[PDB]
């Protein structure tokens, strides 16, 4: 219960772009995907 990956507003973000959580970075707290991640990828993409 307290170890999520997606987050909502990111579900969205991901969503919009059209990409995947396991194409992505993550580093939250228990293997996860923040928006910081998904920016990593944006940046370097």
């Amino acid at each position: 219960q307290n170890n999520d990956a997606l987050s909502p507003a990111i579900r969205r973000l991901l969503a919009e772009h059209n990409l995947d959580a396991s194409a992505i970075k993550g580093t939250g707290v228990g293997g996860r995907l923040t928006r910081e991640d998904v920016e990593k990828w944006l940046a370097k993409a």
